[PDB]
């Protein structure tokens, strides 16, 4: 099975998927390795080549710091890179139903990390299962992560920042030309992506340059005006000089640059965690950056006056998004006892997760968490709330209400099923990232799941499927609860779960005044 693109042919490898059979083209090259002189710039077009390439196993995943809290834990270690790390990464996926589509709509994922780490290649990124079930092409691929992909000197083509969001950009930018050619409908691309792969579809919706890349956007668990989604210009500018020191590369900025180009990965990578001075366990030393390229101003002032790609969004949240960042920092808690902890341990987790927030902004936030509604993990459950909230759910909720504000369509999800097979304990819940085997059809395979967890997968399935095809994310057939359009004044919302789908209102409401009208000002 080969197939010829614009820069040469490539061939593909054979699956069995239930019963039926999906063609992998896994490992595609989409531009020139960024090694070298090229380390820190925008990624090159590729040279067209000559022969077949085999696209039969995953490519490198980008060079990144993997994380070691959890030795041999699987909770953690799903996470971590499944393929070789390096930094020639920058390759593509694509998975196509069996027999060749005509003209199918495309998914294209963006994975999550919080723009430090992950890859396409994980586990539960696998689009076969999609292609298989929905009928739908799915691409996804690897893009700079960390320093090496974000590193900021704003106007210096050399480090101009946002390199990882450009290299997804000629991702996109590759499937316009290329996907006709396997049967898949470049006029018809859905971007997906979750935290800040959800955060980096939000911005493509902001980026002129994007706008004619793709149709429809789906944001899960993730949006550009999360607090850890944008470096801002001062913080990016004191990380690249701290990173700078902390290699010897102090020095004219070209010159640190091309200092910085003498280092070995290893080196860059062992430093990115210091740049900062008290981070936190969400930890985005090097992300997104108002370049004056992708970014042209301040994403939150495009938002506010409507700046950006007219379309449908699908947007959502987990339950639990800040129980899984307690376990990394927050003194008393952990993941082999229920821990219950107390006023004062919840005070130095504030100090945790607010490094440099006032005395007064701390104690604003104890006291938006503590009206207590006597139970021993009162406080557990507070904190997990306010990363959660803070971090995540009232973000996307604000993103929602503004984008929609314009005239789009717009649908959000409040996921809140716990896997069974979920290898953290309970008191974390609805643990942030997933759904993501949901979105992706695991449960589908019964080689593994409950039942009820394969019908949720099944329908999640096809609304995604539906809302990338038609923009509109239902599930016609079996009487489901229709999913309403989220406006402004009702937002109504959709519940997912093994239970009883329902139509709930203004979700968080009293949280999110606390966090997008006060808190800003503290
Ligand atoms: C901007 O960076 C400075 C410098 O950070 C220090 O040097 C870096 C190379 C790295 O090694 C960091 O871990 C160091 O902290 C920050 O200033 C530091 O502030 C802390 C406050 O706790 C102080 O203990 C350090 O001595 C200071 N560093 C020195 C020696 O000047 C500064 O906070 C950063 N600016 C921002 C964004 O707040
Ligand atoms: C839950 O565990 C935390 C973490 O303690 C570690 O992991 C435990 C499972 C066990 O192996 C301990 O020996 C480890 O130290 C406990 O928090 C610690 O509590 C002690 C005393 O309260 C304190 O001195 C430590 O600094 C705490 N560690 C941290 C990182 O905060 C916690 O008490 C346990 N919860 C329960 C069951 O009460
Ligand atoms: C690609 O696969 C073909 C046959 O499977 C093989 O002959 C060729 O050497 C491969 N190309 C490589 C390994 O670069
Ligand atoms: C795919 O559909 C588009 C409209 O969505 C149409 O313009 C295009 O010609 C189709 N591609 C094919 C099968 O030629
Ligand atoms: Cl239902």
């Amino acid at each position: 099975i080969i197939i010829a693109t614009k820069n040469g042919k490539v061939r593909g490898m054979q699956l069995t998927v239930f019963g039926g059979t999906v063609t992998a083209f896994l490992g595609i090259p989409y531009a020139q390795p960024p090694l070298g002189r090229l380390r820190f710039k925008k990624p090159q077009s590729l040279t067209k080549w000559s022969d077949i390439w085999n696209a039969t196993k995953y490519a490198n995943s980008c060079c990144q710091n993997i994380d070691q809290s959890f030795p041999g834990f699987h909770g953690s270690e799903m996470w971590n890179p499944n393929t070789d790390l390096s930094e020639d990464c920058l390759y593509l996926n694509v998975w196509i139903p069996a027999p060749k589509p005509k003209n199918a709509t495309v998914l294209i994922w963006i994975y999550g990390g919080g723009f430090q780490t992950g890859t396409s290649s994980l586990h539960v990124y696998d689009g076969k299962f999609l292609a298989r079930v929905e009928r739908v092409i799915v691409v996804s691929m690897n893009y700079r992560v960390g320093a090496l992909g974000f590193l900021a000197l704003p106007g210096n083509p050399e480090a101009p920042g946002n390199m990882g969001l450009f290299d997804q950009q000629l991702a996109l930018q590759w499937v316009q030309k290329n996907i006709a050619a396997f049967g898949g409908n470049p006029k018809s691309v859905t971007l997906f992506g979750e935290s800040a792969g959800a955060a980096s579809v939000s911005l493509h919706l902001l980026s002129p340059g994007s706008h004619s890349l793709f149709t429809r956007a789906i944001l899960q668990s993730g949006s550009f005006n999360a607090p850890w989604a944008v470096t801002s210009l001062y913080e990016a500018r004191n990380r690249t000089l701290n990173l700078a020191k902390l290699t010897g590369c102090s020095r004219n900025e070209t010159e640190i640059i091309k200092c910085l180009r003498n280092k070995d990965p290893q080196e860059i990578l062992l430093n990115e965690a210091f740049v900062v001075p008290y981070g936190t366990p969400l930890s985005v030393n090097f992300g997104p950056t108002v370049d004056g390229d992708f970014l042209t101003d301040m994403p939150d002032i495009l938002l506010e006056l409507g700046q950006f790609k007219k379309t449908q969004i699908l947007v959502g949240v987990n339950k639990d998004e800040g129980t899984a960042f307690l376990v990394y920092g927050a003194p008393g808690f952990s993941k082999d006892n229920n821990s219950i902890i107390t006023r004062k341990e919840f005070q130095e987790g504030l100090k945790i997760f607010f490094p440099g927030v006032s005395e007064f902004g701390k104690e604003s936030i104890l006291f938006h968490y503590t009206d207590w509604v006597q139970r021993p993990e009162n406080y557990r459950e507070a904190l997990g709330d306010v990363v959660g909230d803070y971090n995540f759910i009232c973000p996307a909720l604000e993103f929602t209400k503004k984008f929609s504000e314009w005239g789009n369509n717009a649908f959000f999800y409040y996921f809140e099923h716990r896997s069974s097979k979920l290898p953290w304990p309970e008191w974390m819940g609805v643990m942030h990232g997933y759904e993501i085997e949901f979105v992706f059809g695991l449960p589908l395979e019964r080689r593994d799941y409950t039942k009820a967890e394969e019908i949720l997968s099944r329908s999640i399935v096809k609304r995604w499927a539906n809302f990338a095809k038609y923009g509109n994310p239902q599930e016609t057939q079996n009487q489901s609860t229709s999913w309403p359009v989220f406006k402004s004044t009702e937002q109504k919302y959709l519940t997912l779960n093994t239970e009883s789908t329902r139509i709930m209102t203004k979700l968080r409401a009293q949280q999110c005044r606390f966090w997008t009208s006060f808190f800003p000002k503290v």
